[PDB]
């Protein structure tokens, strides 16, 4: 069979929850082919204190000894510059993730993106400490009308001005637009990096999930098992995301936004939970897209090089030097991923076949 | 004011199913404030024979004796022109409802709206007997190359050319574009009727449901109770649909498409059944919209005059001359509508309050 050496794979956008769900999914980071994971903080309650973020990490390290864990704070009014400096100096966090209020899971305690200025003390601290500002780039929905209405299909586009202002007011702050879903977002990211030479000139980057390289609105209309935020959009939007993933440009890299929910939280008649579970086959999902685009040469950059470069991951922190090797063995996605107790998850593309699998090999 | 006499209200898009669902739902046409109801044919198997429509009608008359029932055929691969003639002259049907294949509930036995020509002999038979052809105007979805993609958001707009051709080849045929959802469809219906002098000049008309005057995509993204076909679209579309409802023009009138399903067919993680159940409060729902637009003068035309005029309903056919009286008593929509046995339904806008109720008064 043929093999592809991918090195230290990166998934810079992971949800791993708490409790038994966390014991179920955290080992699946490695099985999915991912060596380094950026952990998102939207627990209940949100992670806003130093002791709890340092209480979450070793719990994950205990569940997965070989996986490198970059942690984050949840952007909240309970954060202070001294908290940001203390957390950075103790190597507890690697960035702060912002959730607009009400737009996705556990975002009710979030910020209004028609402000952001109230968090300028926080951004100055993060800029001084070289932390990353992660943005769930969606404006909350407004349907009445003075300004043009915001809804799930243009909310991301309506957010692009807020990103542009943040980057102008903080030119040295590393900012990621998480899980880009619209062509407008791709063009804004490309234009911001118009005079970019090498990868380290990138200060504003964007992550792309696995599922948005497959899904369009027709896949989640009537299928809550494919419903997520931001919502998958039009075929032209999916084309732009795929061309950006295989582009080879250093300001697009992989962030799965694997968001597990028990099956009974997706089979609601109202209030369905947003989120697609992709951890168990994260790298093979991406390999399939890259294979169909005849762009497999560019896979290592999108899932490994560019995320390590942007996050400045050193071997000093990496928990294991094992290399993820992709090999072309066909496999079938199970129908459920269960902990054999109370938790069952429907995986992304359940029942479908993938051309690749993943194994680990040490270095030297 | 306090009371509005709406006369003989008509809901020209009704689904009542069979069995225990039917016994539950059919009496709620009258409870909703509707005297005349056009019954749809998408049962299992579809209604395509004279014996099955008549027995269906007899069941509905037994369950709701004071409700006037207009029946329909399912546009099917085994319908015949002489069937249309025999059914029309026996006064068993008033029209044939077309379902594009796969686009909605029980549409698998449907048509491909790209080769309507196979049904022109049937359309020519319906034209001769002055029957109504009801159109679920949506093209089936296309993601597969060359041709521009079709999805739930433009499937209605992609269907408008077919409606245009069908009316051009059959100018005397009464055709209804059922449940409009897009501004594109509204503008096309306006253009088809540019200089129509009054209601009997209308031959291509459009029905608006109750739920499409409230809903947008943000309401059904995470709420399968509000998921239906065609999907509710953008605020700009709802602007047009609402405006057309209160328009006072005779080519827009009420058709609820109340489509009941048991709750367990809505709380799926995939394959959610399309359909919003609104029968039980059909007229009060619409009264809310006409009230909020300060257009209650036009409620009688939208909910009674134009439907009766277009379908040319005569007093000889009506099962009861009782008048629908709308009166401003506040009521609360239940959380569930149950038959006390196996069937529970979440009504549209469950738990919300309506400013109006409806009662019946006889003709003396
Ligand atoms: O962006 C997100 N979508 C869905 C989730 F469950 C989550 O936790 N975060
Ligand atoms: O147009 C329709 N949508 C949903 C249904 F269940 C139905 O029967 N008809
Ligand atoms: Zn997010
Ligand atoms: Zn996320
Ligand atoms: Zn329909
Ligand atoms: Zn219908």
């Amino acid at each position: 069979v043929q093999e592809i050496d991918l090195g230290l794979t990166c998934d810079m956008h992971v949800h791993v929850r708490e409790g038994a769900m966390c014991e179920l999914v955290t080992p699946k980071i490695r099985d999915g082919g991912v060596s380094i994971a950026y952990i998102m903080p939207n627990l209940q309650p949100p992670i806003t204190t130093l002791d709890r973020v340092i209480e979450y990490k070793k719990t994950l390290q205990k569940l997965a000894p070989k996986t490198t864990f970059l942690m984050s704070f949840y952007l909240s009014k309970d954060l202070t510059p001294d908290l940001i400096h203390e957390a950075a100096q103790q190597h507890a966090i690697r960035g702060v993730k912002c959730y607009p209020a009400g737009v996705t899971t556990n975002s009710a305690a979030g910020v209004d993106p028609n402000d952001f200025s109230a968090f300028y003390p926080i951004f100055k601290a993060m800029q001084e400490e070289n932390l990353v500002l992660n943005l769930h780039g969606e404006k909350p929905s407004v349907h009445d009308g003075d300004k043009e209405p915001i809804h799930v299909l243009n909310a991301e586009e309506a957010f692009l001005p807020a990103l542009k202002k943040l980057h102008n007011d903080f030119p040295n702050l590393k900012i990621i637009l998480e899980h880009c879903t619209s062509e407008s977002a791709i063009k804004t990211i490309e234009d911001i990096n118009k005079n970019v030479k090498k990868a380290t000139d990138v200060k504003v980057a964007a992550t792309l999930t696995a599922h948005h390289l497959f899904l369009t609105i027709d896949d989640w209309a009537g299928n809550p098992v494919n419903f997520c935020k931001p919502v998958a959009k039009l075929p032209n939007d999916k084309k732009a995301l795929v061309k950006a993933a295989v582009s080879g440009k250093p300001y697009f890299f992989f962030g799965s936004d694997s968001a597990p929910h028990p099956v009974q939280n997706k089979a609601n008649y109202e209030g369905v939970c947003a989120g697609v579970y992709s951890q168990s086959f994260a790298i093979p999902y991406i390999a399939q897209v890259f294979e169909e685009q005849n762009a497999l040469e560019n896979l290592k950059g999108f899932v490994s090089d560019f995320g390590i470069s942007f996050y400045e991951v050193k071997d000093s922190e990496v928990a294991s030097s094992d290399k993820a090797i992709l090999f072309k063995k066909e496999q079938v996605i199970p129908q459920v991923i269960s902990d054999g107790k109370d938790i069952s998850i429907i995986p992304f593309k359940a029942g479908d076949k993938l051309s690749w699998s993943v194994r680990w090999e040490p270095r030297l």
